[PDB]
């Protein structure tokens, strides 16, 4: 059984290019200190400087053994509640189970969710159930392994009703210097990512999606180009004709400076643009 984080493929190329970046021209903050005796501590969060907007969470989190337990409490200024501890079973190679707690905005009190992660040579399976006390609902994840393609399913089954709430689906093939996944979410929203790397130049990735109720065709290219050790430069833009960049620049061991910016390109000068300025500290050595 060597099974490699397929289920963690299916949106890592996704994720990073499909999020928006909407910055309200505030500062994001990120300090991230670790040690392998189950200690990690991360404070994280976003704070509009220009009278006094700050919203971001709080991690204190454990870490013992890198596959092993991981255990993590956050919350978040927004008064929702995170938690998420890990356990890899050692008779069972390949079981991981994880216990989750949904993060409630105004009840205050976090809620309870079990999440199962069972991994098959070929295909990773997986049951998250989140309970709720009035109907809890159950979603099964399945992703699936095959020579040369990749996939996945993700469903959810509302009990509280007699229905699925959510229709996650992926699929898509690994190739050396290109990678490919379509991703759905929910009937909603249907699309693909390409994932292309550049030789020593620089490493670009596609995502665009189809969405059900007009005939929309979202599409947007992010490429990460980086020169420097110290110094990586990130943009992305969507055909709504919308820029965002990212600058990652090092500013010695443990220091990270982020500037992000989303210039709306449909009147940026005199509309406005899309600011996020973050600083990422981290303590390791």
């Amino acid at each position: 059984m060597a099974v490699p984080p397929t289920y963690a493929d299916l949106g890592k190329s996704a994720r990073d290019v499909f999020t928006k970046g909407y910055g309200f021209g505030l500062i994001k903050l990120d300090l991230k200190t670790k040690s392998e005796n189950g200690l990690e501590f991360t404070s994280s969060g976003s704070a509009n400087t220009e009278t006094t907007k700050v919203t971001g969470s709080l991690e204190t989190k454990y870490r013992w053994t890198e596959y092993g337990l991981t255990f993590t409490e956050k919350w978040n200024t927004d008064n929702t509640l995170g938690t998420e501890i890990t356990v890899e079973d050692q008779l069972a190679r390949g079981l991981k189970l994880t216990f989750d707690s949904s993060f409630s905005p105004n009840t205050g009190k976090k809620n309870a969710k079990i999440k199962t992660g069972y991994k098959r040579e070929h295909i990773n399976l997986g049951c998250d159930m989140d309970f709720d006390i009035a109907g809890p609902s159950i979603r099964g994840a399945l992703v699936l392994g095959y020579e040369g393609w990749l996939a996945g399913y993700q469903m959810n089954f509302e009990t509280a009703k007699s229905r699925v709430t959510q229709s996650n689906f992926a699929v898509g093939y690994k190739t050396d210097e290109f990678q490919l996944h379509t991703n759905v979410n929910d009937g909603t929203e249907f699309g693909g990512s390409i994932y292309q790397k550049v030789n020593k130049k620089l490493e670009t990735a596609v995502n665009l999606a189809w969405t059900a109720g007009n005939s929309n065709t979202r599409f947007g290219i992010a490429a990460k180009y980086q020169i420097d050790p110290d110094a990586c430069f990130s943009a992305k833009v969507n055909n709504s004709s919308l820029i965002g960049l990212g600058y990652t620049q090092t500013l010695k061991p443990g220091i990270k400076l982020t500037l992000s910016a989303l210039l709306d390109g449909k009147n940026v000068n005199a509309g406005g643009h899309k600011l996020g300025l973050g600083l990422e500290f981290q303590a390791l050595e």
